[PDB]
């Protein structure tokens, strides 16, 4: 229901990271971390 920031956890389905600020959810499978790059 969301977007996630930086050091937050994500999920691909449900909450992806937040776009615009370089991040990545890592691993993403489908739970992460938003990293930023």
């Amino acid at each position: 229901q969301g977007c996630a920031f930086e050091g937050e956890s994500c999920n691909v389905q449900f909450y992806p990271c937040c776009p615009g600020l370089g991040l990545t959810c890592i691993p993403g499978n489908p739970d992460g971390t938003c990293y930023y790059l």
